[PDB]
């Protein structure tokens, strides 16, 4: 029985998540923005990092900007698309959800949305959530609308890399 803190330092050892500087802390109560939360996902699933490519509008969504590989490769894969296909906002800044981190997985592993699936999410994201909920990505009492904490994450992660075998 593996304590999310031995996951985190699983995950960490196989470069899947990173700690911080000058601490053991894995600051596990903290949350994640979706530009990391990208990286993540392109590690955990060995993805190619795409560069050169530019598929979002947001302010310094540009070269400069170290998360755009991995925004890139996880668009490309299918597993995030942004916040809003007009504008082309991909919000890099913004904190993952519950939700949102649902809805890579549950693609990222093939497994099939809830259809009416009945749960607190949003909208478009109750069937992902449900179908998450029940693989053991995150507990059925989670807050799919909140920030995940890297904790919630972690735990995901190290499920989903169990599944992915
Ligand atoms: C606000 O609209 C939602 O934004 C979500 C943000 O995060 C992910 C995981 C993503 O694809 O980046 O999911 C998005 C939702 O699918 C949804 N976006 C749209 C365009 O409907």
């Amino acid at each position: 029985a593996k304590t999310t803190q031995e996951k985190f330092d699983a995950l960490k050892e196989a470069g899947v998540f990173s700690g911080y500087p000058g601490t053991t802390d894995a600051k596990l109560g903290q949350d994640m923005t979706r530009a990391e939360f990208a990286k993540v996902l392109v590690k955990l699933f060995g993805l190619k990092e795409i560069h050169g490519q530019y598929s979002y509008k947001d302010k310094n969504y540009d070269a400069k900007n170290w998360a755009a590989p991995f925004i890139e490769a996880v668009t490309a894969e299918g597993l995030m698309q942004g916040k809003d296909l007009t504008k082309k906002i991909f919000d890099f800044n913004g904190k993952i959800t519950v939700e949102e981190a649902s809805k890579t997985l549950v693609t990222a592993l093939k497994l099939e949305p809830v259809k009416d699936a009945q749960n607190k999410a949003t909208d478009w994201a109750k069937g992902y959530f449900e179908a998450a909920v029940n693989a053991g990505l995150f507990s059925k009492d989670a807050n799919p609308k909140a920030n995940a904490t890297r904790a919630q994450l972690v735990e995901a992660a190290f499920a989903a890399d169990e599944m992915s075998k």
